[PDB]
């Protein structure tokens, strides 16, 4: 069940973020320090899903405010497309975290399935209530949500997708985590930049 008896019967984004802080689908909400729901409003085409909130995030309320944050607006900004089109949100809607002795940042630590699929009711309360035509699936994590744990999003990046199971028959495009281009070679980054702008172009243009 998960989630499930703590979505409210309502597609009002306000409402679904005000329950999303007393949410207890899991066991993340005990060491986060608030429920980090989606920005952007219903008239939204594209919604854009990654896989948690991070360290900034989970102190700000607000999806994508770090430095994946950043890159993504750079490739935003060069797929012309702009955030007055865009739900953001994550599949998980606590941090999930390990403090390293002796690090800076809260370290976060990757969804099990379980935790993917305890959030899920409201990434489909979001779909529901966005309507969108298309859905950016940013990272792994996100992918296996709507296309399951098997899904690579190596061999698919940049394919309009579409699954019968998913709210709407939304396109799905899966691309490339954007904090997966702030760590390696300076030519890999480059590479997958421009492919996370193809992939939201492929998006834009559905
Ligand atoms: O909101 C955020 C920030 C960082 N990484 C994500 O997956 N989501
Ligand atoms: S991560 Fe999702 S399911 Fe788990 S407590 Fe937070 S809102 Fe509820």
């Amino acid at each position: 069940a998960g989630a499930q008896d703590f979505v409210p019967h309502t597609a009002d984004l306000a409402e679904l973020a005000a329950a999303a802080g007393e949410c207890r689908g899991c066991g993340l909400y005990r060491d986060a320090t608030q429920a980090v729901f989606g920005a952007g409003g219903r008239s939204a085409r594209i919604m854009m899903i990654g896989e948690q909130p991070g360290d900034k995030e989970d102190l700000a309320g607000l999806p994508f405010v770090g430095p994946a944050g950043r890159l993504l607006d750079r490739a935003l900004e060069a797929a012309d497309i702009d955030r007055d089109a865009l739900y953001v949100t994550n599949a998980v809607k606590h941090f999930k975290f390990t403090r390293a002795a002796g690090g800076k940042r809260r370290i976060g630590k990757t969804p099990s399935r379980t935790e993917v699929v305890a959030c899920r009711p409201w990434l489909i309360a979001e779909m529901t209530s966005v309507e969108p035509d298309v859905v950016v699936l940013l990272g792994a994590t996100a992918a296996k949500a709507l296309l399951g744990n098997d899904f690579r999003v190596t061999q698919h990046r940049g394919e309009v997708l579409h699954v019968d199971d998913v709210p709407g028959d939304p396109a799905l495009v899966a691309t490339v985590h954007p904090s997966s281009l702030l760590r390696g070679p300076k030519e890999e980054r480059e590479s997958a930049f421009a492919g996370l702008v193809d992939d939201l172009r492929v998006a834009a243009d559905v």
